[PDB]
């Protein structure tokens, strides 16, 4: 589908059994969700933005499922306002920005 | 032009007759751009990103030339950790993100 930017670039994404609302969003480099007690290994990163850095885990390889389509890679969890789908995932489904 | 997402996607932008590189944020809302001097009536602003708040300088109707597009519109100035094109000149531009 095509996603005009006249409001946030919100879109339903899965992961295991939790729907949520999130951001297609071009400027970051990797996809950050809220707060969730995923399986598996992670390990701690910290990463910046507006306002300073927050703390993070880094889990590899969860399948993310984005408006029907399959993706799977890295996802960092931690207290972020807002779920945010980075260019590591939104180049699997097939994303660009067109003007 | 069509952008893909394997790379940031930074832009030169003109600005007051300076280039600048600057990354397409569709997860910004606002323009937010490094320290620099711009002429005419600011306001105070503060804003909030991923770690936490920051206050910014807001500038009105600031023509920012984006890929060879034009646009006139708000830039936020402040401690950004880069400079980054939010979805308020996005849409002047014609930018969609499609998939
Ligand atoms: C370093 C370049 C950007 C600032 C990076 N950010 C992505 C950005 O899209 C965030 C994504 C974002 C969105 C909402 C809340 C927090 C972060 N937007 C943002 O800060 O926009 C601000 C300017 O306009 C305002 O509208 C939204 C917040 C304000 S980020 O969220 O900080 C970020 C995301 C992912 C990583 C790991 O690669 C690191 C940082």
């Amino acid at each position: 589908p095509q996603i005009t930017l006249w409001k946030r670039p919100l879109v339903t994404i899965r992961i295991g059994g939790q729907l949520k609302e999130a951001l297609l969003d071009t400027g970051a480099d990797d996809t950050v969700l809220e707060e969730m007690n995923l399986p598996g290994k992670w390990k701690p990163k910290m990463i910046g933005g507006i306002g300073g850095f927050i703390k993070v885990r880094q889990y590899d390889q969860i399948p993310i499922e984005i408006c029907g389509h399959k993706a799977i890679g890295t996802v960092l969890v931690g207290p972020t306002p807002v779920n945010i789908i980075g260019r590591n995932l939104l180049t699997q489904i097939g994303c660009t920005l067109n003007f």
